[PDB]
């Protein structure tokens, strides 16, 4: 298969050796639903420490291209767009890491979840790294079932940026965030605020509040990821111009209508499955602005803003809605 390329005229206006260089952590999430996001108007408090941090921007309105991890997480990183999008195809595209790559941006991608379903196959092995195992993972014994966490993905992201010191670095750290079936394990004792939590496999089964339960929870350990990113990020922001974006690949459907899980076609899927979060923090010495919070957004957005977040424009995407301005 070779490359289909999209992109070759991109260019970076300027270089982190003439200007401040830049340092990014994107998070792809993981099942979490626009309307349980306490922002959104939710019932609960399911993002406690986001709320505490200055300069967070949430995004009310965003549309993921599809309900399932494999379809959605390269149509996230793609040039084509949610209308032109083939998943079939995909693997074989230049993507926006391979543009960014090849222009020097610094490209690590930590998986706690699967993997980057081909996004990285075309860039050297090294850089990504699988999270799911204790050979990688410090934090995996926090819980009775042994299952790393997604917040030992920071750890050593400091060894990193010492290796690539006065380069451009774009972080993706690809979460096992809400994933389901079983909730219940997605997050250790200090998140189960929301009880009693179902632990069945057999989700239909369940006390439906005992469902959402485990979602919430898993959702309070979501932000105290996100928080701790953002406070790794906080760390470097002197020498380097720090932006943390989050989108989930999609969102669940929690018994509506007798639905259960995601992936359903996108020529019938419930709203529930397509109705994503999104959040963009930056420091203020960055310069970036963000887009108004309502501003109708889909996953479509997030490959120009990869690219205006280095300072880098393509034909392909010039006239295309970002998060940032
Ligand atoms: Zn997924």
């Amino acid at each position: 298969g070779s490359t289909i390329y999209h992109a070759k005229d991109a260019v970076q206006a300027t270089k982190p050796d003439m200007r401040k260089p830049r340092l990014v952590v994107f998070v792809v999430g993981e099942t979490a639903r626009a309307d349980h996001v306490s922002f959104n108007g939710y019932e609960r408090d399911t993002f406690p420490q986001l709320a505490k941090i200055d300069g967070v921007t949430n995004f009310s309105n965003v549309t993921s291209c599809g309900t399932s991890t494999a379809y959605s997480v390269p149509c996230m990183f793609s040039y084509l767009g949610a209308d032109e999008y083939d998943v079939d195809t995909a693997k074989y595209q230049e993507n926006v890491l391979d543009t960014l790559d090849r222009l020097g941006v610094s490209i690590l991608w930590r998986d706690n979840n699967s993997d980057s379903k081909g996004v990285m196959d075309k860039l050297p092995k090294a850089q990504f790294a699988d999270y799911k195992s204790a050979t990688n993972n410090a934090i995996c014994n926090t819980n009775p079932y042994n299952e790393c966490r997604d917040v030992g993905m920071l750890v050593g992201l400091d060894d990193f940026v010492a290796a690539n010191n006065g380069k451009d670095m774009l972080i993706m750290l690809h979460q096992m965030g809400n994933h389901g079936p079983a909730y219940f394990k997605r997050y250790d004792e200090k998140f189960a605020k929301f009880t009693p939590v179902c632990e069945g496999n057999e989700l239909a089964k369940c006390e439906h509040q005992s469902l959402i339960n485990a979602y919430d929870n898993a959702l309070l350990a979501t932000d105290d990821f996100i928080a701790q990113s953002i406070q790794w990020l906080q760390t470097h922001s002197n020498a380097y111009d720090v932006s943390m974006l989050y989108v989930s690949d999609h969102g669940e459907s929690l018994g509506e209508n007798g639905v259960y899980l995601h992936g359903m076609p996108n020529a019938f899927a419930p709203k529930e499955q397509r109705s994503v979060p999104a959040f963009f923090w930056t420091d203020k010495q960055t310069g970036i602005t963000p887009m108004a919070t309502d501003t109708v957004l889909t996953h479509d957005a997030i490959t120009p803003t990869l690219l205006k977040l280095f300072d880098v424009t393509a034909d392909k995407v010039k006239d295309r809605t970002a998060f940032i301005r």
